[PDB]
Parts: C-alpha cells; sequence; structure tokens
C-alpha cells in the first residue's frame, strides 16, 4: 500500500565518499578501488572559472597538490590523470569498502538516486531523472561537486551521474564516470541554456498504473486512443512523443492491472486536456514523470 | 539551488536490518548491540490476527523458535522479552555495525526517514512524517514489518518508528522502539478508521520559506495577517492551527529570507483562499507539509 519518491539505500555508495582538495577548493570524490574520481574543474579557482585551460591549469599540478581524506584519514596520492572532465587520482590503497560496480551512461528519461555530500561526508539521498533536455533537477549547494548518481541492482552499483555545475536557472548539470556531461554543456563559468524541459510521458503511464493499482482511480475513462492520436496531444503539451517501445515496456502493468496501454494513454489525453480538476493521484496534483515502468514494477513488488 | 524531498543516507540503518522468522511468518529485526527488536505479531499466524493474545501466543514460544538472521548467517537467541508491540531478541553477539544510536518518540508533523525492507535486505529510502491524526503515508508491502523510521544527527542515529501495519485505508501505522504505537491503533486486524489528516502548517510555511529561498517567489503578496485571523482560515482547510511556538521555530527562516512569518502567513492564507491558479511551487501543485523548519535550515545550508 502505497507509492513514495523512493531512493536505492545508500549505504554502498556513502563507503565510496572521500574529500578531495585541491589549493583552495575542496569537492566530493568517490573512491572505487586505488583511484578517485572527481570532477576536474576542482583544479580551478574561481578567477578561472569564466575559461578554463584544463590541461593547461593542471600542467601545474603534482600527485601531491591533491589532499584526498576518506573520513578522517589522508590517502597517498600516487598518479593523476584527466578523463574528458574528470580527474582519476590513482591512490596508492584500495578502498576496502569497494562495493561490485559498474559505470553507465544513462538515457533521457530515466532515473537514479543521488547521494548528495558536502566535504566527503553524505547529506542526503533523493531520486532523480535525467531529463530530456540533460539537466537533472537536485539540490544542491557550493561544495556538493562530486556527489554522484546511482542505480542498484542487488549487490551491483552502477554510478550514472557525477554532479559538476548549477546553470544559472537552478538545474544541474554534470557527467557520467566516464568525465562526458550529459546533454551540451561544458564546465565553464559561461552562458549555458536548457533546452525544452518535455515531460517523460512512458513514465507518467507508469506513475498511473503505479496510481491504479494503489486504488487512485477517478482518473480512468470510457476511452482510447491511438499512439499517433496520442501523440498529437503528447505534442500540445510539451510530452516527449511514445514509441512502440515504451508501450512495450509498460506491457507488465498493462499485464498487472488489465488496463490496455493504450486506454491508459486515453486516460492520459484527458487528464492533459481537462487537467486535475482539484484533485490528486498519489498525493499529486500535477502528472508525476520521475517514476521509470522498471521503478513502479520494482516498488510494487518489493524488490531488495 | 533546488529544492527535494531528501532521506537521510541510510547506511548506518542498513548495518542493523536482520531478518526474524518465528514459524511461518517472516518481518524484519533491528539489530542493535545484542538485542533484535521487531514487532511482536512476529509470532502471529494470519488466523491469530483478528484477536490475538499476544501473551498466551508468547508462552509456546521458545528462544529457538526465534529465527534471526543478518545476511547469511545465524544470529543465537539466548532470551526474548515483550515490551509493549516490540518483541526484544537478545543475541549472543553484539552488531559490529552499532552505530551511536536513542530510541526518540516523536511529535505528530515531524518527519523522518524510512528504510523500507523485506527479508532483513534493504529495498529503497524515503522521507514520511508523522501526520497529526498518527499515521504515515508510507510505501510498504507485506513483509516490510519491523522496517523504520529514524532521523540522523551527525554520527547519531535516533530511531523513531518501526512499521507494523497497512490499516483499510492504505496508510500505515506503527510504534516507537518502546514497542508503543503512535495513536490509537492496535496491532490486530480489526476496524481501525484514522482521524482527521489536517495539514502541517508549520512545514507548509517552512517549505513556502525554502522556495523563497529557491526563487520560486510569485506567491509572495502584499498583505499582512495575526495569528487568529490565520488560523481562522487554518480551520476552514483543516489546517492546524498555529502557535506562537510555530512562528518561533520559523525564526531563522524568517530572519534568512527578510520575511516576516505573520507575512508569510498572509501569503499562506491567499493561496489557501484563491488556489495556485495552475502554477506551481518547488515543482509541486499543492501546498506541501512534510518538510519541518529544521528540515529547510538543514538542506539550505548542506548539514551532513
Ligand atoms: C554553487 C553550486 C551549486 C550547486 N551545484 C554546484 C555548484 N557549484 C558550481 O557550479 C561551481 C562552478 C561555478 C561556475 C562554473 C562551474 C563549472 C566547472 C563546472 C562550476
Ligand atoms: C500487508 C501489509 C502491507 C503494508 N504494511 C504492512 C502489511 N502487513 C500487515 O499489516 C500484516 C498485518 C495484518 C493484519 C493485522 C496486523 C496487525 C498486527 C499489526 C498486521
Amino acid at each position: 500500500s502505497g507509492f513514495r519518491k523512493m531512493a536505492f539505500p545508500s549505504g554502498k555508495v556513502e563507503g565510496c565518499m572521500v574529500q578531495v582538495t585541491c589549493g583552495t577548493t575542496t569537492l566530493n570524490g568517490l573512491w572505487l578501488d586505488d583511484v578517485v574520481y572527481c570532477p576536474r574543474h576542482v583544479i580551478c579557482t574561481s578567477e578561472d572559472m569564466l575559461n578554463p585551460n584544463y590541461e593547461d591549469l593542471l600542467i601545474r599540478k603534482s600527485n601531491h597538490n591533491f589532499l584526498v581524506q576518506a573520513g578522517n584519514v589522508q590517502l597517498r596520492v600516487i598518479g593523476h590523470s584527466m578523463q574528458n572532465c574528470v580527474l582519476k587520482l590513482k591512490v596508492d590503497t584500495a578502498n576496502p569498502k569497494t562495493p561490485k560496480y559498474k559505470f553507465v551512461r544513462i538515457q533521457p528519461g530515466q532515473t537514479f538516486s543521488v547521494l548528495a555530500c558536502y566535504n566527503g561526508s553524505p547529506s542526503g539521498v533523493y531520486q532523480c531523472a535525467m531529463r530530456p533536455n540533460f539537466t537533472i533537477k537536485g539540490s544542491f549547494l557550493n561544495g556538493s561537486c562530486g556527489s554522484v548518481g546511482f542505480n542498484i541492482d542487488y549487490d551491483c552499483v552502477s554510478f550514472c551521474y557525477m554532479h559538476h555545475m548549477e546553470l544559472p536557472t537552478g538545474v544541474h548539470a554534470g557527467t557520467d564516470l566516464e568525465g562526458n556531461f550529459y546533454g551540451p554543456f561544458v564546465d565553464r563559468q559561461t552562458a549555458q541554456a536548457a533546452g525544452t524541459d518535455t515531460t517523460i510521458t512512458v513514465n507518467v503511464l507508469a506513475w498511473l498504473y503505479a496510481a491504479v493499482i494503489n486504488g487512485d482511480r477517478w482518473f480512468l475513462n470510457r476511452f482510447t486512443t491511438t499512439l499517433n492520436d496520442f501523440n498529437l496531444v503528447a505534442m500540445k503539451y510539451n510530452y516527449e512523443p511514445l514509441t512502440q517501445d515504451h508501450v512495450d515496456i509498460l506491457g507488465p502493468l498493462s499485464a498487472q492491472t488489465g488496463i490496455a496501454v493504450l486506454d491508459m494513454c486515453a486516460s492520459l489525453k484527458e487528464l492533459l486536456q481537462n487537467g486535475m480538476n482539484g484533485r490528486t493521484i498519489l498525493g499529486s496534483a500535477l502528472l508525476e514523470d520521475e517514476f521509470t515502468p522498471f521503478d513502479v514494477v520494482r516498488q510494487c513488488s518489493g524488490v531488495t
């Protein structure tokens, strides 16, 4: 009973968080095996940030300039390299708390948990989605850079995000664990406006299926629609076009509830056209799009 | 930048979760020092649940009937006792992962994180509030009993909730770690309807302060009100009466933003009377009440 914006248990990731300081900048690093990963902008001063030449800035840095502290103990840095927008600091000690892990580059619409950290210490955990414009709507303050996003499958942590910056619009941009930014963003204090933040239609449908499973059924109607008819409405409301791949991914939810995907699309179409009329769905007055069909099945089945 | 429903990092609590089985019932237990705490209804069969005599049921149970497994290893049970609605299973081994901890009984309106578990394994973490009718709006399935709610202050975990049941209305009831239920609920499969779920006014104001700090200011108006005038409106909308204690607790947020508490109450009064007019605040189309003033300061300052 009930449906919540649930994050993965953060313990396996908390055991990897370290503090990295270079000069006067301190941010978070991720310690896995004998490597600490962190945003390369740790080498910048606020003055460098306007147009930094990372290769030139990195030449003036030696292994001893990177101070890495895991809890209250200092790690010895024996190597450093830049991979895209991340620094890889080789340390002389493998993290004994290293979980089974993978680095994955997620697709827009996919969800993940964030362990927000400051000075290598965890502050909180929340669930995010990679928006269709490649930003995330997080909760990060100065010092949060290097905090990571991840998913967990039983005992394997899949790291998908590392926090790098806030755009002037208060939205967040970062990289995968290979240092490649999601979207067109650059690690520079410059004019970077985000594109249209469209709604993740397949996620909204998944959440309507979660609502039906949990008893919130007022929005079920007597109608059906087609993928092309539904997409005409989705375009008008800045919703992502729904594909047959999306319909297929909603198959288990359609099977569990007995509500055909296209019938649920017709409920969604009427919700878009008429609004909620002051009503709520799963305690929300808007259509929630940060639950994937996998998340809904996971939460509704109790996967650990 | 940004404001999220954030839970505490769950690692310290994940290290305490164990599985407890008695007969054919399996639920979660909390292992702290050499004691495992779990709901006493672990001793019941579904047939017992209608009107169980826990003292009589417990007489037929010996230490060897309580199977406690921490990960893949079995704990030896050397003692058992019932304290209100919880069982305390004394084991022969202190949990080596026991964090600094306290048991606290929270007040309605206070928030906490829940680590939902099944078979002693963590599934997810989310943030809850103890409702004014002493229920929680969680996300729990069969097997989730014994999952716990907690707050963390630097290194000390304050355990405040242990999950016991779902009411016929899909809301959740449970106890503090002394086994006393929050509210009038009993651990019996019987007619237990919840009272009025009023809105936690002081939390809504805290969240409006969070919105102002994060740039969402459209709802600020040219008005002020009084505590008595505001409470007349709060009563009409099933909001909890605001006291001078609540005004005092909002003091740091009022100081940070320069918006007097009573002016923010007047913004809230107009939001209640006129609605959102299809607009949003911090990505929500309703007034959020599960952030305390402490939570807002914590998130907006980056406490770890
Ligand atoms: C202040 C804050 C709040 C939330 N999240 C992150 C931050 N910090 C920054 O964005 C720091 C910064 C400042 C200008 C540019 C850059 C680019 C190299 C990435 C980085
Ligand atoms: C099925 C489920 C879903 C979510 N949360 C909890 C549960 N389980 C129960 O409520 C089990 C149960 C069933 C009747 C009565 C009792 C009372 C002794 C507490 C307990």
